[PDB]
């Protein structure tokens, strides 16, 4: 009788990702290329109070993490502040520092301490909890290596926060483009560094992006093959939601 433990299953929260064979970089570029070619109708079919929608997403992710106590928290790329606001509701505003580039308007509690800075600039420091929600999708006319390099360059800024002597006990790190060699290598290094970490895909996320999150739950390894499975499955779902199945029936 597994009892209450059943309630911490993945259920409707995240995709099931078992590892599979393949090159994730090549599959990711292939489905991105097909997404850039999609017609207006195809793309639209496939693409579908609180300070933002980030509030509920972080609530899902923290529930997966078994509702940990957060303590001193840095929210990197806080934007409008949905994540920071959820941390405020959970534990008060005193432990949060929001970091973002504003000029996005802050839509969360103004008692929350804010630093108007480029997260690539700040020297890291020691926190109980690290949140990172940076990441940008590029437009369909951009060379693919542009988007990959830009988001790799953001994750490299997170790398200094993860690799410090006392790493964050809790972390929630958005991975905009998880199939680059640098993202996969960074996640493996963070798993070795912390002894923790699982890369998840939220259920209900838009098929029009490849966002995953790295969470400080019990270790789940073979990240490369799980990204491979994620990208292949994402590609098939994009196929099906973009057609327009002809009957034929
Ligand atoms: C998608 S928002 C995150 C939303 C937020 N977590 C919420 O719940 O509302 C990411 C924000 O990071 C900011 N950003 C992008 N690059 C940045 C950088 N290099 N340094 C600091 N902020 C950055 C953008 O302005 C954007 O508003």
């Amino acid at each position: 009788p597994l009892g209450s433990e059943v309630y911490k299953g993945d259920g409707y929260k995240v995709w099931k990702l078992e590892p599979s064979l393949g090159d994730p970089l090549e599959l990711g570029r292939k489905t991105k290329t097909e997404m850039n070619a999609m017609t207006h109708d195809e793309f639209d079919r496939m693409k579908y109070d609180k300070p933002s929608k980030g509030y509920d997403k972080l609530r899902v992710l923290l529930d997966l993490m078994d509702r940990p106590r957060l303590g001193t928290t840095v929210d990197l790329c806080a934007g409008r502040g949905g994540w920071s606001e959820l941390v405020k509701d959970l534990e008060g505003p005193k432990g949060i520092t929001a970091v973002s580039l504003w000029e996005e308007e802050w839509m969360a509690d103004p008692a929350i301490h804010r630093i108007n800075a480029n997260v690539k600039h700040l020297r890291p420091w020691q926190v109980d909890t690290l949140l990172f929600d940076g990441g940008e999708a590029f437009k369909r006319d951009q060379n693919l290596r542009k988007e990959e390099n830009f988001n790799d360059s953001l994750l490299d800024a997170v790398d200094a926060w993860m690799m410090q002597p006392v790493p964050p006990r809790n972390f929630v790190i958005k991975i905009q483009v998880p199939y680059t060699q640098k993202a996969i290598a960074l996640l493996e290094k963070w798993q070795v560094k912390t002894g923790k970490g699982r890369l998840v895909r939220l259920a209900g996320d838009r098929l029009s992006n490849t966002v995953m999150y790295f969470l400080s739950v019990r270790l789940e390894t073979q990240i490369r093959g799980r990204v491979t499975t994620f990208v292949r499955e994402l590609a098939e779902r994009r196929k099906d939601r973009s057609l327009t199945a002809d009957p034929s029936l």
